[PDB]
């Protein structure tokens, strides 16, 4: 497995990723994406918290997950007005525009960040579902410090699940992403599965949703016995094996999770470095650190623990100077002449990105590699 030279190296990373998230989370609670990168800094994703609360969560600091799941709570709590009325709208047949719809980016005193015509997406609703019920089901927390606004996003999410949206990567608002599905999937089973909310009135209708989006998912998401990228396409997306590890869609000893490990690492894995998806032009379709460590964690849970080593080693070689974890790298480029502008637009690529260390934490752990 690993040498003491490996083991220090891993050790050390695992220490300055949880300096890195816990030194940069906002007061109010909120991790931010991204303290320095032009076009992400001041804001919060649901989706990058989520996963950033799960790695630190493993990593044993209760407070700091606590304080985000606190300030996600809060800030649903208060769109509690907003939902309401969206689903008074449905119950007129006046189905809302993507435009009223709840946000994606979030400043961190918890108003819109951006304008959901231009980037509607509900999967980060489903990743916090999943990670509030992870987190207190490890350390044995009473789920009612954020049930009011768990009731805001389960609400939501079984009234808007099966509407298009933009993908994770905020692309293909007209297509129904199956990641995206797979996030939503991941929340409803973790709460309806939970024994603290059994008596909940969405309980039951949450596990009913689960199997009509698995439904959904069989009918549209599955071709070569493999998932797809957005229901209907044949294409693969770095993305999916969170359809597996943790969304649960299917278990990691399915066919269908072995095939679409196989498919990303084959379409998108260049040396341990994953791609995003084939036509990916931004700085050129690099190699994006989560993803290898999204596809590490599922080949650790399916087994494969030289595999999930192999791209824990290839991040881990993409640390900077002092331990930062870039959003991606340029070792392997989809679309090299598209890099440059880039640069000129938005500076050089976001470093770090939080989401690379949570992800990284989550992937360490996953292989009992965190510092004892
Ligand atoms: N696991």
């Amino acid at each position: 497995g690993l040498d003491s030279h490996e083991l220090a190296r891993l050790h050390e990373l695992a220490r300055h990723s949880h300096a890195v998230i816990t030194r940069h989370q906002d007061a109010g609670g909120a991790y931010p994406a991204a303290p320095t990168f032009s076009a992400y800094r001041g804001y919060a994703w649901l989706r990058d918290g989520s996963f950033t609360a799960e790695g630190i969560s493993r990593y044993g600091d209760v407070a700091s997950a606590g304080r985000f799941h606190d300030w996600v709570d809060g800030v649903l709590r208060r769109r509690r007005g907003q939902v309401d009325d969206l689903l008074a709208a449905v119950d007129r047949g006046e189905v809302p525009s993507n435009e009223g719809m709840l946000p994606t980016r979030f400043t961190f005193d918890g108003n819109d960040g951006s304008d959901p015509w231009w980037d509607f997406q509900t999967d980060g609703y489903g990743m916090w579902l999943w990670s509030v019920v992870t987190h207190a089901a490890r350390h044995g927390l009473d789920l009612e410090r954020w049930r009011a606004g768990i009731d805001v996003a389960v609400d939501y999410l079984l009234a808007f699940w099966d509407r298009p949206c933009y993908d994770w990567w905020e692309e293909h608002v007209e297509h129904r992403h199956v990641s995206t599905l797979g996030a939503i999937h991941g929340g409803l089973v973790a709460v309806g599965t939970c024994a603290a909310l059994r008596s909940a009135p969405w309980s039951a209708a949450t596990l009913q949703v689960a199997a009509r989006i698995r439904s959904l998912v069989s009918a549209e998401g599955v071709v070569d016995g493999h998932l797809v990228k957005w229901l209907g396409s044949s294409a693969v997306d770095g993305s999916l094996p969170a359809c597996v590890v943790p969304f649960g869609l299917v278990p990691p000893d399915d066919d269908v999770a072995a095939m679409t490990r196989a498919a990303v690492a084959k379409d998108l894995d260049v040396d341990g470095g994953v791609h995003r998806f084939a036509a990916d032009v931004y700085y050129g379709g690099g190699q994006w650190i989560l993803l290898s460590a999204l596809l590490g964690w599922n080949l650790a849970a399916a087994g494969d623990t030289a595999g999930a080593l192999r791209h824990l080693r290839w991040i881990a070689d993409q640390a900077d100077a002092d331990g930062d974890l870039p959003e991606q790298v340029p070792h392997h480029l989809l679309h090299p002449g598209s890099r440059a502008e880039w640069v000129a637009r938005w500076g050089t690529v976001a470093t770090p990105l939080l989401w690379s260390h949570g992800m990284y934490l989550i992937l360490a752990d996953e292989l009992g590699l965190l510092p004892p």
